């Protein structure tokens, strides 16, 4: 399964990190673990 | 456009949020703005 979100801002610490902020829930429906490569699309 | 990215773990003010934390590279390459709906694919 694919998961779908609504953006958000970054915090300034993450800034140019390359990263999605998902919690646990999420990354389950995504069956993802930290670290895992996403890629992420407009609808 | 696609923003590839590393998952990580959820700020604890965002548990629960269904939302996706995106630098304004990222949202710039995906042309979306806060509160635009996106899908994150596994790869």
């Amino acid at each position: 399964k694919s998961v779908v979100a609504r953006v958000a801002e970054a915090r300034p610490e993450d800034v140019g990190k390359r990263i999605v902020r998902m919690d646990k829930a999420e990354r389950a429906k995504l069956g993802v673990s930290v670290g895992d490569v996403v890629e992420v699309k407009k609808v």
